[PDB]
């Protein structure tokens, strides 16, 4: 059993079909957006627990930023990465306790997800790519 593609760059760590890293460095969710672009990735998208689990397991312990927005004024939460949204591991509330014009997302250390402003300073964000073929 396995991924007949499963390889990934340095400092990266695969999971199934992809590849994430865990960034750190103080960032606002547009500049971590630029640095996962920076490296050929994105910020990440979450399509399952077994995913989620493997996150929670690595990520850092504050928050960090994820791949998740609400960009069409109603409040809909879309992934940046074109995917769509069938899994969701939101935190007790959310994400409908949010205010107007939070449209980002982080990830909590314990891995549930909350709304927050879009130039909030987090010290940690996840990118994540497709595994390549070799």
């Amino acid at each position: 059993s396995g991924f007949v593609c499963n390889t990934c760059p340095e400092k990266w760590i695969n999971f199934q079909r992809k590849c994430y890293y865990f960034g750190k460095g103080t960032k606002q969710w547009v500049h971590a957006r630029y640095a996962c672009d920076d490296m050929e990735g994105q910020l990440v998208s979450i399509h399952s627990p077994e995913e989620q689990d493997f996150l929670t397991k690595h990520a850092s312990h504050t928050g960090s930023w994820i791949g998740l927005r609400n960009l069409d004024l109603k409040g809909e939460f879309i992934w940046v990465d074109g995917s769509h949204v069938d899994y969701s591991n939101w935190a007790p509330g959310e994400p409908t306790s949010r205010s107007q014009g939070e449209d980002c997302v982080m990830m909590r250390g314990s891995g549930r997800w909350n709304a927050a402003f879009c130039d909030r300073k987090l010290g940690a964000w996840v990118c994540d790519r497709l595994a390549t073929c070799t």
